Parts: C-alpha cells; sequence; structure tokens
C-alpha cells in the first residue's frame, strides 16, 4: 500500500499488522523474549514470511463495516491483480469508499478510458467475423464493477 492509502486507512481507525516494528525506544530493561534463536535464520526468509502474513486490523468502533470491508478486500485484490491498476486508482477507490464529502471526480485512469475502447474493438470483430466475442461483455463486465 502508499503511503497516503496508508495514512487515509490510519484516519479510518485501521492498523496494519505485519509491520509491527516498534523500535525499540524507552531505554529499560525489555525482558521475556531471549528465547529464540534468531541467528540460525536466514535473511531472505523472513523477509519473505513477513510480507505473506500482512493483515489490517482495526482497534475502534467507528463508522466502517464488515460488509464494505469485506467487499473492498477483493475489489483492491482484482484492481491490483486481475488488471494493471495504479496507486492513484487504489486511493481514488479509498476516498470514494470513505470520504463521500471529497469529490475525486473519476481519477480511476485506465480502466475507465478502457471502457469505450474495448466496445469498439468488439464492434470491429463482429464487423469483420460476424462471431460473437465477449470483448464487449468484458467491457460490460468492467464498467459494472466501476459501477
Amino acid at each position: 500500500l502508499s503511503e497516503l492509502s496508508r495514512e487515509i486507512l490510519k484516519e479510518n481507525g485501521f492498523v496494519i499488522s505485519g509491520e509491527n516494528l516498534k523500535m525499540d525506544r524507552s531505554d529499560e530493561e525489555f525482558v521475556g523474549l531471549a528465547s529464540f534463536n534468531v541467528l540460525r535464520l536466514d535473511e531472505e526468509e523472513m523477509y519473505e514470511g513477513l510480507i505473506k502474513e500482512m493483515k489490517i486490523k482495526r482497534k475502534k468502533k467507528g463508522f466502517l463495516f464488515p460488509a464494505n470491508t469485506l467487499l473492498l478486500s477483493e475489489l483492491i485484490k482484482f484492481l491490483i491483480g486481475g488488471i494493471k491498476g495504479t496507486s492513484f486508482d487504489i486511493e481514488t477507490l479509498l476516498r470514494n469508499s470513505f470520504r463521500p464529502d471529497i469529490f475525486s471526480t473519476d481519477r480511476l485512469g485506465r480502466l475507465s478510458s478502457s471502457v469505450p475502447a474495448l466496445k469498439v474493438y468488439a464492434t470491429v470483430y463482429m464487423e469483420y467475423k460476424n462471431v460473437n466475442c465477449p470483448l464487449n461483455e468484458i467491457a460490460d463486465s468492467l464498467e459494472g464493477y466501476l459501477k
């Protein structure tokens, strides 16, 4: 996640566990963790294992909800993995999901521009093949995703 997205999530009451690197600050006697053999472990293995357990949990009973988070996790996953989304699109989606008073007017970039383009592609494919192709259906599905 970007720094602005993390700041928006932290302002909404979310804390991201997985980056729990409290950098040892108050000068006094942290005793009770000297039982792990860290010296015989690879740093690359720990770096690979720390990324794979990144979970965002809430600490306060604010105005954010299980259903919106449950939808938004898969929406962000489909935005990054399913399509070639950018961090500005993530910030736009988070602003549209959390802050309705801020008018982020159509800052999703490539997908909104790709809405008519695949329809024109499908128009050309129908006009040159006369065989049904789901390019228009893919464009309509991602348009419904924008809806």
